[PDB]
């Protein structure tokens, strides 16, 4: 399960640098 870990983390700093582009724009 740590390459499905891992799989989530990537998915989830892609959300996050959406969240952040949104928050700030």
């Amino acid at each position: 399960m740590d390459v499905f870990m891992k799989g989530l983390s990537k998915a989830k700093e892609g959300v996050v640098a959406a969240a952040e582009k949104t928050k700030q724009g």
